[PDB]
C-alpha cells in the first residue's frame, strides 16, 4: 500500500496528461525523440533525460520512495529543457504553462 502522497502524485499526472493541458504538454508526454528532431548533442549536454511517459512508469511501479522523488523526477523534465534550449522558445513556453500546473498541484497536496 502506497502513501496518500503518492496517491495523489497519480492523480496530479494525470492532470498533465488531461486535454485541458494537452496544447503545452504534448512535447513532455514521451522522451524527446532525439533521432526524428536531429539532436545530436542532447544526451551529451542532458545526462538524465525525463518525460512524462517514463515518471508514470516509475509512480505505477513503486520506484518513488516518497512524493519529493516523484516532484524531482517533474522538474527534471523541464529543467532540462530549460537547460537544453533557448530561453525565448516556445518549448520552454510551454514547460513553463505545464510547471505552473505542477508547482500548484504538488503545493496543495495535503499533508
Ligand atoms: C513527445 C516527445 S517527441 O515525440 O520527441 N515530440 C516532440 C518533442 C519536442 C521537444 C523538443 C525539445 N527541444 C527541441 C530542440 C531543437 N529545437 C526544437 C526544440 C524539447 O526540449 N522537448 C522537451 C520537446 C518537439 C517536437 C516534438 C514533435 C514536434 N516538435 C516540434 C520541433 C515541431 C516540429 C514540427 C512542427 C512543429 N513543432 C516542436 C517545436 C516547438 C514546440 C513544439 N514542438
Amino acid at each position: 500500500k502506497v502513501s496518500e502522497q503518492l496517491k495523489c502524485c497519480s492523480g496530479i499526472l494525470k492532470e498533465m496528461f488531461a486535454k485541458k493541458h494537452a496544447a503545452y504538454a504534448w512535447p513532455f508526454y514521451k522522451p524527446v525523440d532525439v533521432e526524428a528532431l536531429g539532436l545530436h548533442d542532447y544526451c551529451d549536454i542532458i545526462k538524465h533525460p525525463m518525460d512524462m511517459s517514463t515518471i508514470k512508469s516509475k509512480l505505477e511501479a513503486r520506484e518513488y520512495r516518497d512524493a519529493q522523488e516523484f516532484g524531482a523526477d517533474v522538474r527534471l523534465m523541464f529543467s532540462n529543457c530549460y537547460k537544453y534550449n533557448p530561453p525565448d522558445h516556445e518549448v520552454v513556453a510551454m514547460a513553463r504553462k505545464l510547471q505552473d500546473v505542477f508547482e500548484m498541484r504538488f503545493a496543495k497536496m495535503p499533508d
